[PDB]
């Protein structure tokens, strides 16, 4: 059959705290009709404020990706969006009782598991993909983010931390999703930050919810998490996870390749804005036969 749009098969509920705000938050994911996209809804507000998870609604990009509308925000959307992108969810309502998505364990793992426990539902409309037709590159300072045409979906990233826990380690990684599992090899990679910064971050209402329970906390010369890392390259794999979530603000799955060098949320969003504006560089495609497409998805 054709590759169909997907939504949730059942309502998902989760509770947690915002990484940056520390606020308790209830998250509810609900099915949504064809061509809705992913839409966040601040249900603590009346009337609610609904913000489509789209590049045009990105306000702040300092320490997380934040959506804004009116006076209102939804902070830290990237890890949830990474899970929804990795599982191929097109349409969903994401209700939140506070201004920040819960951080869970710092990775996309818990969201992936909650979604896959609920199940996905195919819908009676073709899934639309954005295919990169021409290279699009943005740079600022020593940072670079690029889309290049590629028959599939592939994400590469390089970091360069002047820090003794990072020097001599694997700071580059490349994942081609024709051969590597998002679920197994990317989704579990946790966010990370530095003990040196915590008093300063908190003085700015950042990382107020952060701890070893939801982040890899790096001290001056060692990782503080007593149970260790999930991947030897967990840091760069988390940057790949972040990039997948930020890229999903295009609103559709990508057929193309992303390469990041010290990119973060701000440059990722600048890349999306430049791609969207360079309409010669992309097109929207659908697949009447899943067998012949360059990307394939797990059973729903
Ligand atoms: C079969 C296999 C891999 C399956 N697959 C397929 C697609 C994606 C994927 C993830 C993100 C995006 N995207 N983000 C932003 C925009 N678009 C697009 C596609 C992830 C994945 O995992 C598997 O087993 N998965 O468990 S495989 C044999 O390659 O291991
Ligand atoms: C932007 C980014 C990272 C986001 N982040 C994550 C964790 C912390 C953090 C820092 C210190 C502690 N802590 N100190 C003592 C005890 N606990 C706990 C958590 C700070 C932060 O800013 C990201 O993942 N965005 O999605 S990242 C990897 O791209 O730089
Ligand atoms: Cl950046
Ligand atoms: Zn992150
Ligand atoms: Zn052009």
């Amino acid at each position: 059959s054709m590759i169909k749009q997907r939504t949730l098969k059942n309502i998902i509920r989760a509770t947690g705290v915002g990484l940056h705000s520390g606020e308790k938050v209830y998250l509810t994911l609900k099915p949504a009709p064809v061509d809705t996209g992913i839409v966040f809804c601040r249900t603590d507000l009346d009337p609610v404020v609904e913000i489509p998870a789209r590049a045009e609604n990105v306000g702040e990009t300092t320490m997380s990706t934040t959506l804004v509308k009116g006076d209102v925000k939804v902070d830290t959307v990237e890890h949830l969006l990474s899970a929804m992108a990795g599982l191929g969810i097109d349409n969903a309502y994401v209700e939140l009782s506070a201004s920040e998505v819960p951080i869970m364990d710092g990775s996309a793992g818990p969201f992936v598991f909650l979604i896959q426990s609920a199940g996905l539902q195919e819908q009676e409309a073709a899934k639309k993909f954005i295919r990169i037709k021409r290279e699009v590159s943005v740079e600022e300072g020593d940072k670079r983010a690029v889309f290049v045409p590629f028959d599939g979906f592939k994400v590469s990233f390089e970091i360069d931390f002047d820090h003794p826990v990072f020097r001599g380690r694997t700071q580059q990684a490349s994942v081609d999703f024709s051969s590597t599992s998002f679920v197994k090899e990317v989704s579990r990679a946790r966010t990370f930050g530095f003990m040196r910064d915590i008093e300063y971050l908190r003085s700015q209402n950042l990382a107020l919810g952060g701890s070893v329970e939801n982040a890899i906390v790096v001290d001056e010369n060692r990782v503080l998490n007593e149970d260790g890392l999930r991947y030897e390259d967990e840091f760069v794999k988390h940057k790949i996870l972040d990039a997948i979530g930020d890229l999903y603000l295009l609103g559709n799955s990508l057929i193309g390749e992303f390469r990041g060098f010290k990119s973060g949320h701000a440059l990722n969003n600048q890349l999306l804005r430049t791609l969207i504006a360079d309409k010669d560089a992309w097109e929207v495609v659908t697949f009447e036969d899943a067998r012949t497409a360059p990307i394939s998805y797990m059973r729903p």
